[PDB]
């Protein structure tokens, strides 16, 4: 008459989460199946002056539990300044680091920085290619994002945004509109080598904030060059191939990138009124522009249902809802079309916002993420992406990040993350009936969470497609 | 349909759990009755550069959830390069840091470094004042241990221990015996501080592992002083006043003194075959002496019984047994006995030892762990504290350390650590069957964990009387 917590793990199957903890400094892997960290890393060990270890995805293995590889990076420069905790390093280390790590079996072995391999620093999203061959980091202070080659860690392309406000003024910069330039970089050091690490071309000195668009609006936010931000958050790919999406916040747009061919096809319209798209302008062999007349909403999560047929941005903070295309055409990224847009009032005011999600398998629901700053509670709402609706909404505590999915997809496992100092849970959902099973220990400020795929198809369910 | 952890949560009751975690650079608090980390810190936000954070102990306090005090001590140098972590630091910091942390009911928030105020740094056990008026700190590179007060953090009284060997070669100084001095340590810059932050002190460069004693017997631990080393591991404290005692581990002994009278009034004999205790010889007012003939075997884990009728310590090793004095004559410590030794068939060979223990709060059972080097499964072993017999031994996984109880008595709670590079957990067992419930999820690499107590009368059952 005693209840084991190992009854509980036994329902989850043999899955492994894995999570980075942003101020922790740590990585770790847990063991659903039976509640253990089965390794975990600490990058100070390594020498590391800024270890906010920030995001990461994994590749698909044939058995995680005997091995698997992934990917994560880190932030450095004034990003310490920005959470709650009263630092003391008043100069740290630049971060923009991204980490190779293989988990062997038993424990965690750093295999490289692969922005020292490179020489290009990115400090906010990862992504795995679908073809898991390679992977993909954005980033938003210095707004340039790039595809790597698995192996080698070079870049295989990447992409430098700059914001032309039609009002030059912070103020008005982005709501009066301007003119996005789309800059194909190219190694500048010898042996095929960026110029890039560290806070080697920052535009701002801090990935934005949520509702960060207010803050470098009001002059809020240093770096050299604020009025030039675009604020790239990802790139994602879609399920199908060919494609990527990177993903900028300030302009509300989405902009579609031939991978093999490198060049860029379309601009997706975020904010709801909005046409479908605007029209790409080609410059020369490496400059095209999109005119943006202005800018209703800032955009943040964008991301493909598994199937590829639906493509999703998130309005964010000035509207709250979910604008999604018919991406159906799998040949021509110009003609996707505006399909649908997912409004609530569970969005009630410029908070909460929704800034993660996965989908289901079967490309029938979707689970998002519900924040607020502090106290107000952080949750998950459910989607049903059929029919375009909030089905529900669960509270559950403090500062929600991520969500990941069990592949056989019966389980929702996400990383509440305590602000950086306060509580913190690893929380689980069964799909079946959308009920929280409950919360289990991550004394981490995981931005980030997945569970280990083994199959390309998994990914299409983990971070490769969404954030 | 679905099991909820809560359930099994429900079970536990509303108890803190806290936990520093080695490599880890971290501290977590956990609530065992909701499955969140209440806060967690990590030190390198406040400019520590080698975060091992060591062992540590809690204040009571009326109310944990609403706010509690905790003390967590720090080591370093090349403490660093001592598990399997392929670590790449250029400047490790010295460590030796008692840091005083206090959670406000949402988040910690470090108040101070203690070795900074006092200026003595000690690295090894921390332990809690039975009158949770302060606190005391071990250390077997400096081989000093002080008690501290709470409200200045200032020393009290503290002690320091050399070996005089008889025979003056390495392999040869504690086997063939010889003197040990017992000394006040009196403190040399103003405002009564001492001289001792960081490396300074130290007489060996790490803190000895299992099995310790063979490497500096062998020549294999540097360090300016190796043949005057004794490893004071912990002072820790007789639950019913006046008395505590410092464990020492190359001398296979334990020292009795006086707390507010600061002399030593008894040594404690270790190994199966000496008396129950050595002459003490006072050589002066400040110093004291004891000749041990030869060291049969080094000592570890010691501490009182709840009513401190007994008086515990373990041969490890060489012997592996756990000795036990009557210390029912709170009146005189030399009075004290050895009245029972508890051994087994499993503890012939040079592995498992014991370091740590936790007695059910009438005091009628211990729990000890059962440790060794991969890849063989540590363990706990449940003792009875009437009879003196092993009761039941339960495999567990790897690298178990130390071990806190339900303050109601009925779970006992534990971590594993996994060598800092494998598997880590926070382990549940109850204390009726003393069946193992289960794991969850400790991303970290403690070498302490507690409960925070909430009277004086649960302290005899945390970080005071054992460790
Ligand atoms: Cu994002
Ligand atoms: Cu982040
Ligand atoms: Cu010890
Ligand atoms: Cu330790």
């Amino acid at each position: 008459k005693y209840v084991k917590v190992q009854d509980f793990y036994d329902q989850l199957g043999k899955y492994v989460l894995v999570a980075p903890g942003k101020f922790s400094g740590t990585v770790a892997a847990t063991d659903l199946s039976t509640g253990w960290t089965m390794a975990w890393l600490a990058a100070w060990n390594y020498g590391d002056t800024c270890p906010i270890m920030h995001h990461m995805a994994a590749f698909p293995s044939p058995d995680p539990y005997k091995e698997f590889e992934f990917v994560v990076n880190t932030q450095g420069g004034k990003n310490l300044f920005i959470y709650g905790v009263p630092v003391a390093v008043e100069d740290p280390g630049e971060g923009m680091k991204i980490y190779r790590i293989k988990y062997d079996g038993t424990r965690m072995n750093l295999q490289r920085d692969a922005a020292e391999v490179s020489g290009l620093g990115l400090g906010v999203h990862v992504t795995i290619t679908p073809e898991a061959d390679g992977y993909a980091v954005g980033d938003g202070q210095k707004d340039i994002c790039a595809e790597f080659d698995r192996e080698t860690d070079m870049v295989r392309y990447a992409w430098a945004f700059d914001w032309d406000p039609n009002v030059k003024d912070l103020k008005r910069a982005w709501l009066d509109g301007g003119t996005m330039t789309i800059k194909r970089l190219k190694p500048t050091l010898p042996g095929g080598r960026y110029d890039l690490q560290g806070s080697k071309g920052n535009k701002i000195d801090w990935e934005l904030v949520p509702g960060g668009e207010l803050a470098i609006e009001d002059g809020k936010v240093s770096g050299d060059r604020p009025l030039h931000s675009v604020a790239n958050d990802a790139l994602v790919f879609d399920p199908r191939g060919k494609w990527a999406v990177a993903s900028m916040r300030l302009p509300g747009v989405c902009v579609v990138f031939d991978r093999e061919n490198q060049v860029p096809v379309a601009v997706l319209a975020g904010p709801k009124g909005t046409p479908s798209q605007f029209q790409l302008v080609k410059v020369d062999d490496d400059t095209w522009t999109v005119d943006i007349p202005e800018v209703i909403s800032a955009g943040h999560q964008a991301g493909f249902s598994p199937d590829g047929q639906s493509f999703l941005f998130m309005n964010s903070l000035r509207q709250n809802n979910i604008m999604v295309w018919d991406s159906s055409n799998h040949d021509d990224p110009t003609t996707w079309e505006k399909k649908a847009v997912v409004e609530s009032p569970d969005w009630r005011g410029a908070y909460p916002n929704t800034f993660h999600m996965v989908f289901t398998p079967d490309a029938k629901k979707i689970y998002v993420t519900m924040w607020w700053p502090s106290p107000t509670p952080n949750g998950i709402a459910v989607i049903d992406a059929v029919n375009w609706e909030v089905l529900k909404e669960v509270d559950l505590g403090p500062d929600m990040h991520t969500l990941a999915i069990t592949y056989d997809g019966k389980f929702v496992v996400g990383t509440l993350s305590g602000y950086q100092n306060t509580a913190s849970a690893i929380v689980v959902m069964e799909t079946e009936t959308d009920e929280v099973l409950g919360f289990l220990p991550s004394p981490m400020g995981h931005h980030d969470n997945v569970i280990v795929p083994r199959t390309l198809e998994d990914l299409r369910i983990s971070r490769s497609t969404t954030t």
